[PDB]
């Protein structure tokens, strides 16, 4: 009932393109402090990619005596992996504050002044070079993306985000997955239930028993890639050239990981087609 | 440049499920008054099914000396078939007044009082049985449909409508049509351009030259089935039992013709797949 938990964590992490390899690390008999550090590292990466908007909280995950993995924010028990992925998404929901574009409204640094996102590159240079902590608001970035930047202590953070809901991603991963099926009326009656209802709807109505009870386990229904944070440290975190390069890097990686998680999703969705 | 015009009219009419057979009627050497009557009859039927909301206008179509077909409303030249189907949709646009649900705001009878759509069936019975002209506002009808009823002179009209845009219909007819293709990256990159843009978009970007110049000819991009008017005449038009049956009939036919036009669309869309 709490077994297959390392693998459950690994699958959650995969929806963010994080090959956390936690199961393998436990099979190698790694010490529990090691597993704890690895769980936390992966979760913080995933948090960099999920786009939920919670950089102002501390994200940890840790083993419990009863074989569970406990996820926490600012140290408060938020959820347990055994309670399922929908339960985790529900745990995060009240701590979010998304605007109309889906972008987070919270300041990464917390309460305080936020410089504009459109700032002239010379002004931003002065902030990078000579300020202590600082933070810009969202600005448009390229190809329907948005970007921002902030420095906490010794580390500069460059975030690039293109919000995209998880439901839609699932339905398009089911577009490819159905697309690979017999040209037949299962299709035409999914597609004619596309001019009437969402695609989990038409695919839970046109399928057989356990389509919903099976799919209610997928983490990809609650989590998907929407941003990418590239970090810099030390002298680089006060160098404007490094920041410009890091922005290029974060946009590139956004493209990459969106593609990669799409591929892994359609693959395992197609693994469910062979099983059927 | 104005040849293939009877067939152009026939194809327009097909988007509403009207097998007008105008081309065949001309090939039989029917007199031009006959062709004129048939063009008008078909167009008025199509107008009953397209859902544009223009029952308060008189719809005629007539042959011109130069081999064209002229479409008119209240006798004003509105458009010519040779100008294309997008031109006709543009001709109709300023005469519409759609609400948020897509349903027409114009009263079928024109300026005047409109009884509520939820009226108690006994009150509606008294209107059917003893009023002269009368008209109800839209009301919900069943399965996401809407319905209304009005009497002009000797004829009672029962309209049942489930608005559904033409763009969406085209994209779902292209879902089935692609669905029938090689499980390959043409798909995965249409479906990953589904989390970014409309489907005419992803299918005009992933295809080759003339996808847009060819598709810009389809009438189904501007017209689709959205309603069905069932009529009654004579004594039946003042009989409440006949009205209740006619409502059942109009909803059934709505289902039918939505299905049938979907089938004809995917068929000719799939005929374009074999041609490619």
């Amino acid at each position: 009932q709490t077994d297959g938990i390392y693998a459950a964590f690994d699958t959650l992490m995969s929806t963010a393109g994080v090959d956390s390899q936690i199961a393998a690390l436990a099979a190698s008999e790694a010490d529990a402090g090691t597993l704890d550090a690895a769980l936390t590292q992966s979760l913080q990466e995933a948090q960099g990619r999920w786009g939920l908007g919670l950089h102002h909280l501390r994200h940890e995950a840790r083993l419990t005596d009863d074989g569970d993995i406990e996820i926490l924010t600012d140290g408060r028990p938020s959820a347990r992996v055994s309670e399922g992925f929908g339960a985790l998404a529900q745990a995060y929901a009240p701590m979010q504050a998304l605007d109309e574009r889906g972008l987070s409204q919270w300041a990464a640094l917390g309460e305080g002044y936020r410089a504009p996102g459109d700032l002239p590159l010379a002004q931003l240079k002065v902030l990078i070079e000579h300020a202590r902590d600082f933070e810009t608001d969202w600005s448009a970035g390229r190809g329907e993306t948005f970007q921002r930047v902030w420095r906490k202590g010794d580390t500069l953070f460059v975030e690039v985000a293109r919000p995209a809901s998880a439901e839609a991603a699932l339905s398009k991963a089911a577009w490819k997955v159905i697309a690979s099926i017999k040209d037949r009326a299962f299709q035409r009656e999914l597609m004619r239930r596309s001019e009437k209802d969402g695609m989990l709807g038409a695919l839970l109505g046109a399928r057989h028993a356990g389509a919903k009870a099976n799919l209610a386990q997928l983490p990809e229904a609650h989590f998907t890639v929407q941003a990418f944070v590239q970090t810099l440290s030390g002298a680089a975190a006060r160098n404007a050239e490094e920041y410009r390069a890091a922005l290029k890097t974060a946009a590139a990686a956004l493209e990459e990981y969106q593609g990669v998680t799409t591929r892994q999703l359609s693959e395992v969705l197609r693994h469910g087609l062979r099983e059927s």
